[PDB]
């Protein structure tokens, strides 16, 4: 379809799901002429975009307010990511639902955009490219990469809590067959149709379904079966 | 400020690679991020060495204003580290610095050794514009170009010879480094480089900055700093 192309874009939003952390460049606006880099922590909204909370005093936000232009370099040796973006401030509207998920993602951040002079933006892809560990190379147009996800916001959030409170064995589970790090015990932070998100201590990891997930009884179904795997089953 | 620029320097140090930020030309008004190994020349400046081929080689070529990205390494909440932003023009360096770009850069990357012609590769050394430094704590300092590299007065032949000696001579010495700081030890670790205020170990993938008690002006200081922590039961305050 190409098959090739097809494999990178899905390699590609694995590789950005699996972090939560990119180096950010930007166009100085304080120095013109020079390009900007800063670190920007990061999850993804509801269409499958980086969202990121940024303060009003950053250069990084200074720089995107006279020009949106930038790009965003995300790591797995080793497969990278770019992705070129205009970022854009969401409006009013926009921010309970960021709020909402960005926090989940990350805690310590509760409440920020509010009481500190700090505003969620979006990166709205212009274009990607992925090179894995071999170095094949795949440019990919702007909505190859990004991949909607119909349980962000409400049944995300039930879907969390309830496996918190009440499934914290089956965590352990899952933290034991992917061998993620084990200092302090995971909570589940998010969930998309392709898997879920475990943060532990500072600490955010994905893990993917056996199969692509469309509703919560699919999600349910997986994680069951991921709970009773003696190894992480693939594909 | 003076402590700021302090651990400006000490972030730069400590790191080896970094998040170079070039004006693209394949997509103008797009800057593109690249991953490339660095250390610290004769001025304490960042020298790299870069493909021909490579893009961001052309994006340096075609605009030698940049960028350069460092921070702690491995770190979770990145934001509760030291970052430190570099703006910079880089400049390929002439036939006549080339073997001592060489000489230092190889001793912190052998696995590199004589890329520059046999392969592709050319010096580059990053010329300070402005440095912004963002602390732990989220304190921003801007500041001048020269505030925050310091000149190592060892590069070259000085500093070949105390490294290659102490790593034929003190391996005992070396072990002890790496068991008194931290460390990484499958390996075996070997002497990188030294400048005034410490010492680079690889180990084997693997650079690691260690600082002296106190600055080192001379060989005769440096012998006795190394001596210290040879006899150290613990790392001293500096
Ligand atoms: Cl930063
Ligand atoms: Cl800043
Ligand atoms: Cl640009």
């Amino acid at each position: 379809a190409n098959s090739m192309s097809v494999e990178a874009a899905k390699n590609a939003r694995e590789l950005l799901l699996k972090e939560y952390r990119a180096v950010l460049s930007t166009h100085s606006k304080k120095w013109p002429g020079f390009p900007f880099g800063s670190v920007v922590p990061y999850c993804l909204d509801a269409e499958g975009r980086p969202l990121i909370l940024i303060s009003r005093i950053a250069q990084h936000t200074h720089n995107l307010q006279a020009d949106p232009r930038c790009s965003m370099l995300v790591g797995e040796a080793v497969g990278r990511l770019t992705l070129l973006a205009e970022a854009r401030q969401l409006a009013e509207e926009e921010v309970a639902a960021a709020a909402e998920r960005y926090y989940r993602y990350f805690p310590e951040s509760a409440d920020y955009h509010r009481v500190h002079d700090f505003d969620f933006w979006v990166l709205q892809p212009v274009q990607w490219r992925f090179i894995g560990g071999f170095g094949a190379i795949h440019w990919l147009a702007a909505e190859r990469v990004p991949l909607a996800n119909p349980f962000a916001g409400e049944a995300e959030r039930g879907m969390v809590e309830h496996m918190n409170s009440d499934h914290a064995a089956a965590i352990a589970h899952y933290v034991e067959l992917a061998g993620l790090p084990a200092h302090a015990a995971a909570q589940l932070a998010g969930i998309d149709t392709e898997g879920f998100h475990l943060r532990i201590g500072q600490g955010l990891h994905w893990l993917p379904f056996p199969a692509a997930c469309g509703n919560p009884g699919a999600v349910r179904q997986a994680l069951v079966q991921l709970a009773r795997a003696e190894r992480w089953p693939t594909v």
